[PDB]
């Protein structure tokens, strides 16, 4: 998936590497080695095959392009996309180019035609589309470090995770360049026979779970590795789902990050896997009301309860794993008015408390309104009547299970849209139902008994 083809439309060549100090084009050939790279750091090619970058004497023209020692201090090894397709070393109009002066290596060139543009082979895209992606290793001594490609194990070269020097066949990667000196080194999140004992897997619902805690990365580095898993950050939906990390980690004492956040800075609190917000386990005191702790750790310490914290904090993590044809005209009856095949009425006449406005409501045949989409909101706000300075009730709430928020018309929550700052579900003020309020739409968590306008929806 990360190793490329360096591919020049106007010739229908391939780069291929003949030795460290030739290297030069060849008809295309997917299975070469010879012919496949890979970006090993923001700036470095390496050849697959050698285990070199590809590099250059000096930064001037008419000098070859040949395989050096990768080094990631040399500015001699430094690629960069300009424009789209032209290819150069970095800080200068100096272009990988192949075909002039009947010379057969690539050559650093003042030249910014078509044979100085190239692309990953089998696609329209430049190089810096497949750009380098950090490895983060999993279990190791090396607390989850990116994986330092090429790395040198019994004085051999390796251009991608190995199982060399094992009999279990499991993948590993040196997070420095020389595991032979460093003994440094942890397994890599890839595919492999018995690489699925890295996750545990729910049998109530065939969720995996990916308990990292030997590793120490930020929020942000955590979200790649799993990311890179096929997987996400850790999203609690059901108390279920809490009970059964709680298990998991009941052994562990130190943070884990999970998925949930506030780095949105007009919205509140969100999973990372875009999951609804609709179940809270937060310890005592969060969410604090310090702005620089935007991602959340679950805490297995104190019963797996949630605290946010600043987000560079390096700690363990948990990974899981034109109208449509259909949109014809809706019936509705009259004072409704119809978006995709329901009806919705707000009501501003008499205002109510919550629980009132959902028997009025249903006495016109609907109820208080779920929403499950961002276009669903939108109408909403942009349609139905709503205004900026408006509160009205909708039909979320947790009256029948604290903590879990629900659909007063028993449809799933799979959407929240939640203001900045919310639910706030201070301890005390029984914040058990939920408004929409301000120019957004975005929605809020407060006490029951206060008389407000609402949304009503149906079925048409
Ligand atoms: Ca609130």
């Amino acid at each position: 998936t990360r190793q490329f083809l360096i591919y020049n439309e106007d010739h229908k060549r391939c780069v291929d590497a003949v030795s460290p100090s030739a290297v030069q084009t060849a008809a295309c050939n997917q299975d070469a080695e010879s012919q496949k790279f890979r970006w090993v750091s923001e700036s470095q090619i390496m050849s697959v095959a050698f285990k070199l970058c590809l590099g250059v004497p000096s930064k001037t023209d008419w000098v070859a392009i040949t395989l050096y020692a990768c080094d990631s201090k040399s500015e001699f090894q430094k690629w960069e996309c300009k424009n789209d397709t032209l290819l150069g070393i970095k800080g200068e109009d100096l272009f990988f180019n192949y075909g002039n002066r009947q010379e057969k290596n690539i050559m650093l060139y003042k030249g910014s035609g078509l044979w100085s543009r190239w692309k990953i082979y089998g696609t329209t895209d430049n190089l810096c589309s497949r750009g380098y992606e950090a490895m983060y290793t999993l279990l190791g001594n090396a607390n989850g470090a990116t994986c330092a490609f090429p790395f040198k194990f019994e004085n051999k070269w390796y251009a991608d995770c190995t199982s060399a020097g094992r009999s279990d066949g499991w993948l590993w990667c040196g997070t420095t360049t020389d595991y032979d000196t460093d003994k440094l080194f942890g397994y890599c999140p890839l595919k492999f026979e018995g690489s699925e004992s890295l996750w545990n897997k729910d049998p109530l619902t065939s969720v995996s779970y990916q308990i990292n805690s030997k590793s120490a990365l930020t929020w942000h580095q955590a979200r790649k590795s799993c990311q890179q898993q096929n997987a996400e950050l850790l999203s609690i939906t059901e108390i279920h789902e809490q009970t059964y990390l709680t298990g998991l980690t009941s052994s562990l004492t130190s943070g884990l990050w999970i998925g949930l956040n506030s780095l949105s800075f007009n919205s509140g609190w969100q999973w990372s896997d875009r999951s609804p917000f609709r179940y809270l386990n937060w310890l005592p005191g969060s969410p604090s009301a310090e702005p620089g702790k935007s991602c959340v750790s679950l805490n297995p310490g104190k019963n797996a309860k949630w605290e946010n914290l600043e987000c560079v904090q390096k700690l363990g993590y948990i990974c899981k794993k034109i109208p449509s044809e259909s949109d014809v005209p809706t019936h509705c009856p009259s004072q409704w008015w119809p978006y995709a095949g329901h009806c919705y009425k707000i009501h501003r006449d008499e205002k109510k408390i919550q629980r009132d406005a959902l028997t009025t409501c249903r006495k016109e045949g609907g109820d208080l309104t779920s929403i499950h989409t961002i276009e669903e909101l939108d109408f909403i706000i942009s349609q139905l009547g709503y205004e900026p300075n408006d509160e009205l009730w909708i039909g979320l709430n947790d009256i029948k299970i604290q903590m879990y928020f629900e659909w007063s018309d028993g449809t799933p929550v799979t959407f929240t849209k939640w203001l900045r700052g919310e639910p706030s579900h201070e301890n005390n003020r029984q914040e058990d139902c939920v408004v929409m309020k301000g120019k957004d739409g975005y929605w809020a968590d407060r006490g029951c008994e206060w008389p407000l306008g609402y949304i009503c929806k149906m079925k048409s």
